[PDB]
């Protein structure tokens, strides 16, 4: 069963993509099993990678869209929009797979091309993120 993206979430994501703010911000999303929908859990502003990490459940999956201010060594700035599938190894397989099966639809909805996955929340570090993003540099 593939979850639909909640229409309200699609709107949240659309507005977020085109935000004109230049701080780091995140949208965290979860599955509503009963509705078979991906829904908004939290929208957070001025959130660093470590703070984001600390928001994520350690043993349940989440989807994240993270708008990160990437400061190049010379001081140029980019604002990549990242998808992070947090799929901790301690989650039940059924729950992992429920999220995994809905990931692509969500990514497509959000029109995201930078799609990452972590298998423990500990792996969400700024270093990891920057290295991931540098592939698109």
């Amino acid at each position: 069963v593939v979850c639909e993206v909640d229409p309200e979430l699609k709107e949240t994501l659309r507005k977020f993509r085109f935000r004109k703010e230049t701080n780091n911000a995140a949208i965290i999303m979860k599955v509503d099993k009963d509705r078979q929908m991906v829904v908004l859990e939290d929208e957070l502003q001025n959130i660093s990678p470590e703070e984001l990490k600390l928001e994520l459940p350690e043993r349940q999956p989440r989807f994240v869209v993270y708008s990160y201010k990437y400061v190049h060594d010379d001081g140029r700035v980019s604002y990549p929009l990242c998808f992070i599938f947090s799929s901790p190894v301690g989650c039940k397989p059924e729950q992992q797979m429920m999220y995994a099966g809905s990931k692509n639809r969500l990514v497509q909805t959000a029109e995201l091309t930078k799609v990452f996955e972590i298998r423990t929340t500990d792996d969400l570090t700024e270093t990891w993120l920057k290295e991931k993003l540098a592939f698109f540099r």
